[PDB]
Order: C-alpha cells, then sequence, then structure tokens
C-alpha cells in the first residue's frame, strides 16, 4: 500500500533528524509511523535498503520545493532574483533540511547507491538552473547557493539582499 | 599534565566519532582507540560533552593549518584564486572522513551553543586568511563558494575541469 509506504519513509527521515544515522531502528521508525513493527519488514528488505528509499524520496522533495522558487522565472535577470530569495530566506530562516543533506555528502562517499542518488539530485538542479545559464555556470551557481545556505547556520554578520544579489550576480556573470 | 598523551585521546575520540557516531563514543572506546590506560581519560576530561567539544575544537584547527596551507605560497589576488581553486580540485578537504566529521560538527552545533561556538570561530579563522586579499563581502563569499564547490567535487559524476573552477572562483573574488 502507497500511503502506509509513504509514512514508514517519512517516519525514517524524521528518525534521522532525532537519533542520527547509526541510532535509528526498525521500533523507532514504527513508533514514529504509528505502524506495526512487523510491518516494517513487508515494504523493505532492510533498515539499509529504506534508508536509501527515504533519502531519494528526500531529494524528490528538495527538488520540488527548488523548482518552486523559480516557476515565474522568465530569463537570467528574474533567475538571478529567484537565487537571490532563496539563500536570503535561508539566512532568515535555516531550513530544516540541510543537516539531512550535510550526512548525505558524507554519506555518498562511502555508499555509491546513495552516490547515485545524490548525482541525480545534482543533475535536477542544474537542469533548472539551465533553462537559463550555460551549464558551468549553473554548476557554480548551485554550488554557491548550497555553501552560502551552509555558511549562514554558523554566521553571525548578517548579509542584507542585495549583498546577496550583487554576489550572485558576479556568479552569474 | 602530558600533553602528547591529551593528543592521542582527541585523535582517538575522532576516530571513534567516525565509527560509531556521536551517541555511541564511551571513554572505553577511546581509551582502547588511543592506546592508554583507562585512567587517563579521568585525569584529563571531566565527562563525554567536554571530551567531543575539545575533539571538535580540534579537528577545526587541523582543517584550519590546511586551509591555511594552501596560501603559504600566495602575495596577490590571483594567486589567492589559483590557491582557492587548488584546495577545491584537491579534492583534500572534503575527504570521507572529514566530510563525516564536519556532518557531526553541524548536528551537534545546532544542539550545543558551545560547539556552534567552536565553528563560528573556526569561520571566522578562514575568512580573516581571505581577507588578506580580498573585501570582507568577497572573503564572506569565497569562503561560501569554497564551501560548495569542494561538496559538489568530489560528488560530481563529472566534475568541473580545474580552469572551469579558476575561472569561476576568478568571477565571485571580483
Amino acid at each position: 500500500d502507497p500511503q502506509r509506504r509513504e509514512k514508514i519513509i517519512q517516519a525514517t527521515l524524521e528518525a534521522v533528524k532525532l537519533y542520527g544515522i547509526h541510532a535509528v531502528t526498525h521500533r523507532k521508525i514504527a513508533t514514529l509511523a504509528g505502524v506495526p513493527l512487523g510491518s516494517m519488514t513487508y515494504y523493505f528488505s532492510g533498515i539499509d535498503e529504506l534508508l536509501l528509499e527515504a533519502f531519494s524520496s528526500f531529494t524528490e522533495i528538495m527538488s520540488r520545493q527548488y523548482q518552486a522558487f523559480f516557476s515565474d522565472v522568465s530569463d537570467a535577470p528574474g533567475a538571478c532574483q529567484a537565487i537571490t530569495d532563496m539563500i536570503y530566506s535561508s539566512q532568515v530562516a535555516t531550513p530544516d533540511n540541510m543537516e539531512l543533506m550535510y550526512q548525505l555528502y558524507a554519506l555518498a562517499s562511502r555508499k555509491p547507491l546513495l552516490k547515485t542518488v545524490m548525482q541525480n539530485w545534482m543533475q535536477r538542479s542544474q537542469q533548472t538552473l539551465e533553462q537559463w545559464f550555460e551549464p558551468g555556470t549553473a554548476r557554480a551557481l548551485d554550488a554557491f547557493i548550497e555553501g552560502m545556505t551552509l555558511h549562514f547556520v554558523t554566521d553571525r554578520k548578517p548579509l542584507s539582499r542585495e549583498e546577496i544579489l550583487r554576489m550572485v550576480e558576479r556568479v552569474a556573470g
């Protein structure tokens, strides 16, 4: 059943945030999903397979909200404003989605299938930006977004939206 | 106080964090990884939180020495841009072990004020390093770019060429 699988997937993601990768178990995910422990075994082969599916699902939802910023963009100047919106909004409120995303970078370096998921996510992001930028610039821009977003977590001095826009437009070239 | 031994315990704490994650690290496991008697743990560190703090702190110092070393030969902005490129292209910053330790630190920083304090200090060091050649705003942009590019470099199915990276670094540098 599609809906219970998805609840298990979401429970898995929330579980990673609360407990960390090593500490996650079937019992914790089942309690978090409100499902019988016996059903964790049905929908997935192992805890590892589950985590992989759940990280995959997570990147798909990152991409959907990524494009969301760009649904109204029709050219490169508009894209620089959107990218600026995205970075600025991260600054003013740290999205709850990034320590999960840094975990994934580390994990990808030891887990090839996760690396495959991550490359797939990156290509999605590139493809979005490539609507308005040549491929190299698109790669630069997406790197700058992720870098700035992380930077905000532990940065004390504030950056204004305009300062961010000026940086984004320098990268866009 | 025995400096050498404390430092082996610090290092062992970092090895343990990689192996078991932060919520599994114990004095006994550090003790065996460090090759020191268990009583050395009590003599050097109050609790596990203190030890983790000092270990992650030491970790950021190692990263900082490394970061600095890329600019050893640098005396002007284009040389710094070449240095930043090397730093990205070398895949020496974002190794599997460093990325995993950086995850752990980012996470704990969200949950424990003191580790956030350790991270901000680390970031200030990187910024000061770059402000030798660049304006404070540009320094900040470059450091953010380095963070994103290094992660993309080791992950990308086909990463950017070195000259492409240089070209982009030079854009950010303005």
